[PDB]
């Protein structure tokens, strides 16, 4: 699990469940080609969408379908989705995880990176 | 601009919090918090003139924001009773401090920015 | 009364970010982003005049903040290439939108305020 | 499991905040905070097994994080003296509590997630 995305719902005080996660990689033609997709559990965490072998150096992008969740929960959201664009494995392999705290019309993204 | 400013924004409505009790305390020689200044948040959420620059001496200060009052009125059950921030003041010169709070029913974030007059 | 305002702060130095490039795009009918506006962040970190109220159509918008450029000079290698904020503007009608982004070398938070 | 857990990160370094002191106080009937539990944040940046469910009671609590000491060790000048989270525990029934804090030299955020076990 080189990449893991954790999603939490602030207003409900419970992990956000059933939000779509989509991962893209920048290609040589500066175009985003799909990399992986996932579905977040009731624990609020989606993992295993990427393996170390498939993961390689490049500029990625993670999309979280925060729009559909709040319609399902009945809230009108401001943000269509959350996008986190970052270079990966610039100097050797590393472990990247992206945490997202979600509210209607407000969200935060934090990334902690460990070498092993 | 006052040396201490407090701004609160609401996540659920995307608007600044209105009518939130804010309390300021100052440390004492006996390590006991003493009341320093109290205010009521406006609709804009920005409060100025709470403490005068001359009456803002170097020391340890605490600012509290009434989280329960805002949410018990609007109808959402709070997780936090209130938000408290503690910091040193006037270590070197009379700087201006701004304390910004992003408010959510079960979360909040606090940031501090300093401006030199 | 600029409908779109971008506010950027630097948590590491506790001061507003200075000399930050910001770009704004609007989605086209071909589902492709097309440049809409751009600017340069001042010392205060608050930007105005990026767009006009009259020329603010009801479409999907994206805001890009050149986080990598800022922290490259300051000497701390940043995690994020940049910051992206995607939203559907003028869903119910004209209004004022404020986008506030708190920056850290390895984290950032975005909050939206409507007048 | 553990009724209350506190998990802390660092923002500028992109690493968990290690060697950070955590102190928990419980409010008394005399409005006096009693030292309830104290711990040190692990290398993973999280603290677990802080309180027993039997020891945990239905009252107002408080969590303190030693922000000042952490930045002194790493060599960066911090703004905040400490981080304080206050809430009402077991208002209705026993539930799991998790308090998350993301630290930066001049800002920090606190989020709380509660689920019925």
């Amino acid at each position: 699990c080189p990449l893991m995305v954790k999603v939490l719902d602030a207003v409900r005080g419970s992990p956000a469940i059933n939000v779509a996660v989509h991962v893209f990689r920048k290609a040589a033609d500066d175009t985003w080609e799909p990399f992986a997709s996932g579905k977040t559990s009731e624990s609020g965490e989606l993992h295993g969408l990427t393996t170390e072998e498939e993961f390689v150096e490049g500029i990625y992008k993670v999309e979280i379908d925060t729009k559909s969740y709040w319609k399902a929960l009945g809230i009108s959201p401001f943000h269509e989705h959350a996008e986190v664009v970052f270079t990966a494995n610039d100097s050797g392999p590393r472990r990247y995880t992206i945490a997202a705290l979600l509210s209607p019309y407000s969200y935060s993204t934090t990334a902690v990176v460990t070498n092993p």
